């Protein structure tokens, strides 16, 4: 009618790709926007987004790199296994590495007209209501209109402005999966489950790796796990600085002058920020619409119907506040909201018991309630916690019939066994049933 | 004081040792017996029973060895790792194993004493409706008497008699876990899951194993998913042949001389057979008391209360018919058994929906009946089935919302993904709820 396209989404990762292919998939004509800011070190990639490029799919990879030589060391020659001269090759695991990432990168293109969706490669910014301004990427402007705008650019890592020469000396999880040079002596800054799993597969590889962490690692998570995790990593030669972070980055010769709170510098090799992630909104001129924002990590405020505070602009994935980011729980919620703007679908979003699994050395599966937190609302009284690496944590309610609300497990294959308790969650399985099984 | 004892259990396997301990852990005076009749090879070992001396532990410490070096062999190199001289010291892995054999076996012993469950190292056999007799392990026959008496003396590896030299020139699984010298050009009779799994690691360790099948591998499991995981071993290097079994084996200078079915004969460095195991029950004297055993297997008839003929005495594990050889399905299958005799449960064993997983190179998870078990009982019109080595087959229910019936995943850890959907289908899980998880 008067509307260039119906569907106008802006971010080409898993959440917005899995939206557009889907609106697509019910007539409506979509326009796709996707376009890599470079790092802070200047790193870009291609279409994908972060789970594809900078995230999952490189992780996983890494850790498996690190499994092996985990393995090798501790297993290998007990097992009757006899070897000679075992070193690691930084360059061929980024090569191999970055070799699929590639390969992915161009099976996305081949899709994206497979689902005939207009993709454009060109940072875009919220012109008017239903309006979207664009840079293709010299920059000159080009306008689109669209019957409804979605905002899918997810987050970027967050590396602090006051702490001198962190910005400018430092790395963060959008340049390690590329790095070309040796990650060497390296300090990892933060407690995510990104901090560790990094942190954990260099520790693997052979690299004197150490942990600074403001107070604790793994917030978030039942801490009981949190903990096993944090002793276990310590004991495979991760050293961690409690309690101690970085004051100041200073350049010595090719190599960083750390200085940290503690009054103590020793200088790393290479200084990986992983304090956490901050939604990419500054490029979108949002407070020309006064948005529903969170200043506290800049993601847009977003009810479970996906409604931004402006009727015609939705969001979806890792800028939307409250919502796990997750590839899945990124791609779903797109699907829905397809099928509720195109298909006059009735269904919604769904955020419970969706199981994460962090790829630490020694892997941690966690599906429903952490143990605390199902203290704080329900209340020590009726919850009841079972144990039953062979270690796994049940977290149920006593007065209904001990109803499975969370299901933590700290062992081998961790993420394999947490999807399938997952499933079990949501069909409310109960104590009762495990034992019996 | 109307019997010495009120559960006099023969058999110190998974099932029997369960049983024992149950019982006495509710007030009851048992006795148990357990006597490792030497292998068609002479080799014998301590308490414990099938799964920890000769079957499962075992059979999962040679798998990991071998599949280290498919980590090695396939994917170390590509990942970065470089090393020299690999070889694998065949003594060495069994070193290893038997030691942490032997550490169970160590474990169990001071476990039953701590539940206090008088033990006899001597083999039993049945003297009369509540009488057992038994010899100390020249001879002597002591008596005993018991209220209720169960036999859970497992089955043991079988041989053919029509071959001419396979009883004294072949070996058996109650050999392979403990064999001092090298298993050499290895050719292995049969398919069961217990054959393909040791040619399996014997391969990936670096053996010419070679695989004699006389039609289908793997029967009684979804043949869809079997074909595939042959298909993936004769890839790997494992010569399967198909319709072509030994009819002689003769001695020749340390080598054994195998004459096929084809006419065709070559000689291998060691021949297992695992063409199937038969109920250890010639020697307990059963036809004294007109039991009713399959003649076909050497198995006791069991009840769904795990039941014989004779109502003082009962049957559990891998004796009774129709009974699932796992250890866990032995466990809860003694366990309940007691509680039903000693503490008036009304609980009975339920054997739907057990999982299991074969460790070939390639993991193979099944639960559920398979896809022709589900035609034949449920119809085609009436099932249907969906597909996900990131495959998944479903065999669900078309006229009850497609509750699954079976879940068979052929993958890197196929135990624990089937593992965790197997409490799923308990819980009657849906294809509906499959596509929202
Ligand atoms: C190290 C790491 C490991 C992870 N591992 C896992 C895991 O194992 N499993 C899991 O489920 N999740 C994992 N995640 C999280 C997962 O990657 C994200 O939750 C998921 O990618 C969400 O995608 P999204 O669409 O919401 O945002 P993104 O994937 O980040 O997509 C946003 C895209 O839009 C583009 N864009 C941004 N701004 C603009 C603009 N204004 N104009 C045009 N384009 C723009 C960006 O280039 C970006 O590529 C991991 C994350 C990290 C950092
Ligand atoms: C190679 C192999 C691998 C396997 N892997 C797995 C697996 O990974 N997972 C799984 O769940 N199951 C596995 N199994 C099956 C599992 O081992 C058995 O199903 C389980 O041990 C059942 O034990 P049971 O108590 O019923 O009998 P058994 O374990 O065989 O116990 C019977 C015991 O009684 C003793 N006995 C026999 N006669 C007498 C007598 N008259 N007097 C005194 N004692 C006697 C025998 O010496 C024997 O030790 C495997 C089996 C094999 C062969």
């Amino acid at each position: 009618h008067t509307y260039d396209y119906d569907y106008v989404v802006i971010g080409g990762g898993p959440g917005g790709m899995a939206s557009a292919k889907e609106a697509a998939a019910h007539g409506a004509r979509v326009l796709l926007f996707d376009y890599v800011k470079p790092s802070s070190q200047g790193t870009k990639w291609g279409i994908g987004g972060t789970c594809v490029n900078v995230g999952c799919v490189p992780k996983k990879l890494m850790h498996y790199a690190g499994h092996m030589g985990s393995i090798f060391k501790l297993d290998s020659k007990a097992y009757g296994w006899k070897f000679d001269n075992l070193k690691h090759d930084w360059k061929k695991l980024v090569t191999t590495v970055q070799s699929h990432i590639r390969s992915l990168n161009f099976s996305y293109m081949t899709g994206l007209r497979s689902s005939k969706v207009k993709y454009i490669n060109g940072l875009a910014k919220l012109k008017d209501k239903n309006t979207v301004s664009y840079y293709l990427k010299l920059s000159k402007e080009e306008t689109v209109t669209g019957k409804y705008i979605l905002i899918a650019t997810g987050c970027r890592p967050h590396i602090p402005d006051d702490v001198e020469g962190a910005k400018e000396l430092s790395i963060t999880s959008d340049d390690i999966f590329s790095l070309k040079k040796d990650p060497g002596k390296t300090l990892v800054v933060g407690a995510s489950y990104v901090a560790l799993e990094c942190s954990g597969f260099l520790n693997s590889l052979g690299y004197d790796v150490t942990v600074a962490v403001r107070s604790i690692v793994l917030r978030g998570f039942d801490q009981q796990c949190a903990v096993k995790v944090k002793l276990y990593m310590e004991e495979q030669g991760v050293m961690f600085k409690n309690g101690i972070l970085p004051k100041k980055l200073t350049k010595m010769d090719d190599k960083i002058l750390v200085e940290f709170s503690d009054k103590t510098s020793e200088l790393y090799d290479t200084v990986l920020y992983a304090i956490g992630r901050k939604g990419d909104i500054d490029g979108l001129n949002l407070e020309s619409l006064n948005m529903n924002v969170n200043k506290s990590n800049n993601k847009i405020i977003a009810d479970h119907l996906s409604c931004t505070n402006i009727p015609s602009i939705f969001a979806v994935g890792d800028v939307a506040e409250n919502v796990p980011e997750l590839a899945p729980v990124a791609i779903k919620a797109g699907e829905i909201l397809a099928r509720r703007l195109f298909k006059d679908s009735d269904e919604i979003m769904d955020y419970s018991y969706i199981p994460t699994s962090i790829y630490t050395p020694i892997e941690y599966g966690a599906c429903g309630y952490s143990e605390e937190k199902a203290y704080e609302l329900y209340g020590k009284s009726n919850v009841e916690v079972f144990l039953q690496t062979c270690l796994a944590k049940l977290v149920c309610l006593k007065n209904e019939d001990n109803r499975v609300i969370g299901f933590h497990y700290v062992g081998p294959n961790a993420g394999e066994v947490t999807q399938g308790m997952a499933l079990a969650l949501r069909l409310k399985v109960k104590k009762k049933d495990f034992d019996n099984c």
